[PDB]
DNA sequence: GACCACGGCGCA
DNA sequence: ATGCGCCGTGGTC
């Protein structure tokens, strides 16, 4: 089935890259299939402006490059996206070709010819399947394409600045480094969890806690250490050395070295196919686990910054999850909270009675999200430095302030029992087979996954949806959609329209879709990261 | 050079 | 006794 190049039009195209990373990638080869008929480019460059638009498995890393090359080749269909509907456990073309009949190769002629078979075979399972249909056509399919524009365009990174920063941790390092071989009264690799056991719990007289997962070592975790605060004077340089190295490894040194030659800016990949929930998620480097928590982290978070002449517009969803939790349930209490334009947490720790507003919040903070993930009372004790009594009772009031939401998790687990599968608002699914295991252990872990991930996908859903309505609005004022860590948006705004781009994100965030809760938006605008989170 | 399991930890 | 992706160590091929 071969015909001469070019295509006819609406055939799925087919693709090799050199390497995995739209921006960084050499584009090897590129096919074209239609009517099982397979065309392949003489030269994949070239033949790229031939496509009006990007129809095929992993559409949206084509476009990336199209754009990269300047060209305005929108992502389309594609067939990872029904099967990741269909099943969010279809997270790979290597998988979901296995699955339905075909055989993920590394030439762009075979890859064109299985896009085309899978579309097929996909679209069919998802006849009568009507708000499957709808999050594809009304959220994943447009929101691929507003991905790829962010992924090209990527964020501005102040280097200088992180230079001159790692100079200065190295130097805190080798000072922490120095106390701790002191207290040891010997070297060693204090990168080796390995070495450290033995040093902690051999040498040293240090009582172990707890074990490891897998190979049952003695652990040295954070919350071991914690744990071993006072016990003696080196677990606490320890947790000092272990934050600094974990943020120099892991950003400071590596990020300066991934600045894009041609742009000048640091580029992220939006992968939409590679969660059990229906959440983003972001690799090659990772922008949504940048440090914010620490004071350190706050200096590393000054490093993204704005194109000069521009501001960075920063939007948060207030409390998402948990509004998305009243509305799913029902339960009055919460709802009432939020409809009166209440702080739950404030209001949560109120319901330590005698107090409508004095006592910590981050203890009713740390309750609310203790629910969202299923926590037992022995959690809240390690997590609020709590006996394990004044936990376990504080998690019965909870539920006495807020009967609905158990109701509301009862529900979801029968039902999950009963279907294979839980859902979000919008209808999105997760199956969850072990709902019915007979090993406790496994059925409980199951139970939470499973009730978690309603609440958890449909604050994805109200997010990407907010993205699909937000960017044609964007453009239209000459503004750029950047990057999006699950609950949060970074936009990027000429200094003179920032604060009208700021109003209008803000009210389509808290528009995207009316429920029994208002959603509220934080917002900022600053020349950096840190500054524009207010 | 590439890849692996593990423990560990950054964010939502 | 939720959801991700990346790091260094210790290791194979
Ligand atoms: N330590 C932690 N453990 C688990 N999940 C966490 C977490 N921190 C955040 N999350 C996840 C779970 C939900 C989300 C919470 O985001 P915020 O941290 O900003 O807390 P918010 O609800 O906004 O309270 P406010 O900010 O008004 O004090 O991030
Ligand atoms: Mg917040
Ligand atoms: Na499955
Ligand atoms: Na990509
Ligand atoms: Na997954
Ligand atoms: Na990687």
């Amino acid at each position: 089935e071969e015909a001469p190049w070019p295509p006819p039009e609406g055939a799925f195209v087919g693709f090799v890259l050199s390497r995995k990373e739209p921006m960084w990638a050499d584009l090897l080869a590129l096919a074209a299939a239609r009517g099982g008929r397979v065309h392949r480019a003489p030269e994949p460059y070239k033949a790229l402006r031939d496509l009006k638009e990007a129809r095929g498995l992993l559409a949206k890393d084509l476009s990336v490059l199209a754009l990269r090359e300047g060209l305005g080749l929108p992502p389309g269909d594609d067939p990872m996206l029904l099967a990741y509907l269909l099943d969010p456990s279809n997270t790979t073309p290597e998988g979901v070709a296995r699955r339905y009949g075909g055989e993920w190769t590394e030439e762009a002629g075979e890859r064109a010819a299985l896009s085309e078979r899978l579309f097929a075979n996909l679209w069919g399972r998802l006849e009568g399947e009507e708000r499957l249909l709808w999050l594809y056509r009304e959220v994943e399919r447009p929101l691929s394409a507003v991905l790829a524009h962010m992924e090209a365009t990527g964020v501005r990174l102040d280097v200088a600045y992180l230079r001159a920063l790692s100079l200065e941790v190295a130097e805190e390092i080798a000072r922490l480094e120095a106390e701790v071989f002191r207290l040891a009264g010997h070297p060693f690799n204090l990168n080796s969890r390995d070495q450290l056991e033995r040093v902690l719990f051999d040498e040293l007289g240090l009582p172990a806690i707890g074990k490891t997962e897998k190979t049952g070592k003695r652990s040295t975790s954070a919350a071991v250490l914690e744990a071993l605060r006072e016990a003696h004077p080196i677990v606490e340089k320890i947790l000092q050395y272990r934050e600094l190295t974990k943020l120099k490894s892991t950003y400071i040194d590596p990020l300066p070295d991934l600045i894009h030659p041609r742009t000048g800016r640091l580029h992220t990949r939006f992968n939409q196919t590679a969660t059990a929930t229906g959440r983003l998620s972001s690799s090659d480097p990772n922008l949504q686990n940048i440090p914010v928590r620490t004071p350190l982290g706050q200096r590393i978070r000054r490093a993204f910054i704005a194109e000069e002449g521009w501001l960075l517009v920063a939007l948060d969803y207030s409390q998402i999850e948990l509004r998305v939790l009243a509305h799913l349930s029902g339960d009055e209490n919460l709802i009432r909270v939020f409809q009166e334009g209440r702080d739950i947490h404030t209001e949560t720790a109120s319901w330590m009675f005698g107090v409508p507003r004095e006592l910590m919040r981050r203890a009713a903070k740390t309750i609310n999200f203790g629910v969202l993930y299923g926590m037992s009372a022995h959690r809240l004790s390690q997590e609020l430095a709590i006996p394990y009594e004044e936990a376990q009772a504080f998690i019965e009031r909870y539920f006495q302030s807020f009967p609905k939401v158990r109701a509301w998790i009862e529900k979801t687990l029968e039902e999950g029992r009963r279907r294979g599968y839980v859902e979000t608002l919008f209808g999105r699914r997760r199956y969850v087979p072990d709902l019915e295991a007979r090993v406790k252990s496994v059925r409980e872990a199951a139970e939470r996954m499973a009730f978690n991930m309603p609440v958890q996908g449909t604050a994805a859903d109200l997010m990407k949806l907010a993205m699909v309505k937000l960017f044609p609005r964007l453009e239209e004022m000459g503004a750029r959609m950047l990057l999006q860590v699950h609950d949060e948006l970074v936009l990027e705004a000429p200094k003179e329209r920032a604060e009208a781009v700021a109003r209008l994100a803000k009210e389509v965030m808290e528009g995207v879709y009316p429920l029994a809760v208002p959603l509220e938006v934080e917002v900022g605008i600053g020349e950096d990261w840190l500054s524009a989170k207010e």
